[PDB]
């Protein structure tokens, strides 16, 4: 399915920021990562939308 | 339900503030909907009270 | 179960570093406790390592 496939690409971005020693972004897709699973998926888009936009 | 209750309301609450730009109470919300969903309510009122009589 | 017995163990620890108040450690082992419930035990001790070189 769709969901389990997002988790996926979720998970390979989040340890790949957690090498790199930043805990302002591996602590961010341990949010968005619950959001998907749960299916709040429009609060998962809000949450993620301001990290991009900043960086 | 009575779970179910309390989980939406959080959700009320959370989406607000994320709009807001306010990182330090919608990550809080984040926490305590976790406790709420698991069963560790004691635990919540922990984190919550801190922020409630900080602001 | 096995994973119970960690969950229950990071639950003792948690509590007592809320009694302080470090709101590094114990947003530390909100993260943990999800890494173990789920799986993601790989993730989870490199979230933990970090803490603990510095600490
Ligand atoms: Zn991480
Ligand atoms: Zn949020
Ligand atoms: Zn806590």
């Amino acid at each position: 399915n769709e969901r389990e496939a997002l988790l996926r690409a979720i998970d390979i971005v989040r340890d790949k920021y957690s090498e790199k020693g930043d805990e302002e972004t591996d602590t961010l897709l341990h949010r968005v990562r619950l959001d998907v699973r749960e299916g709040n998926l429009e609060h998962a888009v809000e949450d993620l939308k301001k990290l991009v936009e900043k960086r």
